[PDB]
């Protein structure tokens, strides 16, 4: 049913197929629900993505274009993919995407993605991003690698300055309501609860925090065997073994204070422990995509 | 009743003596209402406003800072006053605060200001800011000027960014709610008829226009002087004679979506020309702040 989303927040198409903005996916990226679809003739596309060289390929690239792209249902659901991806398969994914062996993605892997789309049964922006006007150039694997983070990261920045308010800093108000955006109710109020009685000044919190932890976010399931070690030998876990246990995981230390709001937040009986099980629940609740 | 608000938006105090943060000063400034007042003695004084010297005198000073800075009432109504000022009454405003003629503001000229206070009836930011830890420092025009404008630009691009949503480009949706901030309500209505029906695609709004437009939108009242000509000399105003009286007035040209996007929108009537009325009122009621 994730059709349903891109029929949602489509605003432009092209012979009764939909397409979206740059803006309308970064709103799919983060926003709920808002526009109206208006129709494109082929100059009104080559008016639209003209151009695309114009860009920056670093980490601004859809705030670079703007509006400025059109996006089909299949890279639409790729850059979900690749929003949804952990570091460690990306070379993976790019084998898988190398059918012809060739150190390479080619043109006819996005047809056969296309081919897969036909069979759960026109030039857009990516196309010219990785291939040029019509397919001629090439793409390899750095190009790529450097694409999916820089797009990770700039989905990351998007959400660092909403939840900050337009500030280059956040506090600890705004981080544990980021974080505890996509839990149920009753649970979020009794850390509500926890937020408006544990939880102190502290200080502001910086960008590459906020980076940091959206990388050990994105490193759950690899981050949860100590876990489910020391849950079936029921050693509730300590913010000291944390520590190890997050270095380990990530390759790069958390800040001291990103632990001791953490430490805060997911201890509801104010033990000294972890109940780790409501943490890794909510927590695969809460970095589902797609919603 | 101003008071009121900086009663609203506290969030640290000091001896009975409510303070702010910047991001405090910063919501003042454009959100309406939302926090807990939390005591400070002087070490907690000292231990937020050291390092000021740290923060970049450019255009994020407040960015720069974050939560790190107590704000005065005094200081309050003062910054409410820069960002209310038209650019003209820059060198006036420096001398009359030179009661002692020596081309500069020292700090009996803030302690005179805090007299007024006192009639109407410790160290801050703006102290460490423009006369060092206790005083010492001096403070002469240009500085003065720069953090102003500053000020000001830092308000836009914050506004920018809000009504933007991260990016670095606007639509004219945007744009025109942006403008009808502070219309009431029927009147905004239909002007959101015209917007659905009259605004078309058009292209994204930098960030440069904004700026020129709300530099724009603080010299009205200057702006009005060939506005009450053709008002009682009943020549409604096109838009060429508009591009002229905005470049007589700002000294700076606007785009032309720009005057396409607000002709769109203050046209009623779709009758070519401009009901300037309507527009004088209801604009003298959006560029009130304090609110």
């Amino acid at each position: 049913l994730r059709k349903q989303r891109f029929m949602q927040f489509s605003s432009l198409e092209h012979e009764g197929e939909y397409y979206m903005t740059p803006r309308d996916f970064l709103f799919s990226v983060m926003f709920e629900q808002m526009t109206s679809v208006k129709k494109l003739t082929k100059k009104d596309i080559e008016d639209t993505l003209s151009g695309i060289q114009t860009a920056g390929c670093g980490s601004t690239f859809f705030r670079d274009l703007g509006d400025k792209g059109l996006i089909s249902y299949t890279e639409y659901l790729f850059l979900l993919t690749i929003l949804t991806k952990p570091h460690s398969g990306f070379h993976v994914a790019f084998k898988m995407l190398d059918t012809d062996g060739n150190e390479m993605i080619e043109k006819r892997e996005f047809f056969k993605l296309q081919k897969i789309i036909s069979k759960q049964d026109i030039n857009t922006t990516l196309q010219m991003r990785f291939f040029g006007k019509r397919g001629q150039r090439k793409l390899h694997y750095k190009e790529f690698r450097r694409f999916m983070e820089n797009l990770q990261t700039e989905i990351q920045e998007m959400e660092f300055l909403q939840f900050s308010k337009g500030l280059s800093f956040m506090r600890k108000e705004d981080f544990a309501e980021w974080l505890l955006f996509f839990t149920n109710t009753e649970n979020k109020d009794i850390y509500w609860k926890n937020v408006r009685e544990k939880l102190s000044a502290g200080e502001s919190i910086s960008l590459d925090e906020f980076k940091s932890f959206c990388h050990f976010t994105t490193h759950l399931e690899d981050f949860a065997i100590a876990m489910q070690m020391f849950s079936l030998a029921h050693r509730p876990v300590r913010l000291a073994e944390f520590k190890r246990a997050v270095k380990v995981a990530t390759g790069q230390e958390l800040s001291n204070n990103i632990l001791d709001t953490v430490f805060k937040i997911f201890d509801l009986d104010g033990d000294e422990c972890l109940s780790h099980e409501e943490f890794l629940g909510v927590l695969k609740n809460r970095m589902h995509r797609g919603l």
